[PDB]
């Protein structure tokens, strides 16, 4: 084989792990690395850690630093693992950067942490890696076994899924 | 009308390592229930996927598969299958004119989904996205990449598909 | 086979599970039921749900209701799954009830939720079930592969383990 | 002096279903690395457990086991073992005067620890507690209960130990 894929990690629920000192979940090590370790990949794939800050908390400065970091990648196929609560805002922001116009940028994450039983994370990672390799240049959210247009997408808290507007 | 999520993908299960499970009576692995059903149960799909059983066995068998695939209404098809004869099945489906408008992807796992350290969940997400996003044809989706069956072979001892140059 | 064992659940970390609506862990269904489902038990074992309230929050009234509930059991072998933060206080309280003097009462739980990867919970449950069947009448904490005397025990936050005083 | 946690228990591994793992080359399960080591890695033990390898094979073999067990300094011994011949091993150890002061418990799993839905973690906790708490002798600890080897048999098709009345 495939075109080279670069993966950026911005934390979120997918990466949550339990810590005794917190008596609860923190943003841990990136779960995408745990999934790809056993995927027996053939192709060129490399992972870059960007942030473990609470995704809810992302400022314009955080989003800007992500856009610049993704621009540092010569790869044209990009996966960004991310919190779901501000995924639409990040995706809309990246969609407005002319610097990224030639890249396929896919955001994904998980509704349940990878390190918790019953997680969507491994499926989402496989689906998003294929989406990043296969879709035309642009910025997408890959969740729920489908591809969302960030400009026409919202997270619906009642449904527990992204939906079209 | 209120939005209706489509179910554009149909999955057929032909068994294979991906579906292996432990049985006390055999004191070993048999082909068990389809593991792709377990992955999709927790994938929080926006739509749904019709999963249909074709075989749990380890020329006529390939013909029954072509018939089931060719009869499907869906234009996006995933067949979970053993890796030992996946190339043979894929090459046979490749020659059926009935499939000309369909994206047909074969996949599976080198490690059973029910065994620790399995590629299965990743493979299922990657293959579902491949079946949705690739142009019509017949493909093997494994190792985070897409293989042309006519130009692919299985290496038994390394648990990998590899090109024929 | 063994003498009949009664298991009471008072929640705690062992039982934590992820909820989308909380965006984090809540006290969920009792994890001991998930472990015993695959233990292939021979003996008489039954589970009773007592509480899912935060164990940190337990009042004297909560502890008293637990002591009375355990007294309702005709079984002489008792496992109580519980939060670690107030486990010593509950165990010291039960140790002072003449009503329970003829019973073996073991408290246990987990430093990491059963539903999180890398959990001590399944081992703790097996070890505590044996302790409840095998120890002389009295009240114990079974954690870390050993038996603690509640009167001479504390949880050491720095160590992440119970230790003797 | 500052408290020193003892390591009163030694574990010997003779293989068996508990340790089975998937190998691509065999296209099936072999006896792999000892699963009891994986369980104890996350058990947050106050002490430690010396784990020693005796066999990974499927009269002389039983003699080597008696020798290793009889040479141990520890008075509390757990032997992880296949369930098919556990009774034979246990009966043989039962007749060795060298073991008269030792609590020796055999255990294992009807489902491999590396397969979903395994009894192994529970069995290991239950058996470690049995090895610490039972009076000297030789025992089989399975199904959440203690068996007298002289009066026990393995039922192959049900994956259970059962009494001889
Ligand atoms: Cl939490």
């Amino acid at each position: 084989s495939p075109s080279p894929l670069r993966i950026f990690t911005a934390g979120g629920t997918i990466d949550a792990d339990y810590r005794l000192e917190e008596n609860g979940l923190v943003v841990g090590d990136p779960f995408v690395a745990e999934v790809l370790k056993t995927a027996r990949l053939a192709g060129a794939v490399s992972i870059v850690a960007l942030s473990r800050k609470d995704s809810l908390d992302f400022t314009e400065a955080d989003r800007e630093a992500i856009g610049r970091a993704v621009g540092q990648a010569v790869e044209d196929h990009i996966l960004l693992t991310h919190g779901t609560d501000t995924m639409v805002e990040t995706a809309r922001y990246l969609g407005g950067l002319p610097e990224l116009a030639g890249k396929t940028v896919v955001l994904s994450g998980a509704m349940v942490p990878g390190r918790v039983g019953g997680s969507d994370a491994a499926f989402n990672i496989g689906f998003a890696c294929a989406a990043a390799l296969m879709l035309a240049p642009g910025v997408y959210i890959a969740m729920h076994g489908k591809v969302f247009d960030p400009a026409k997408t919202r997270k619906n808290r009642g449904l527990g899924r992204f939906e079209p507007i």
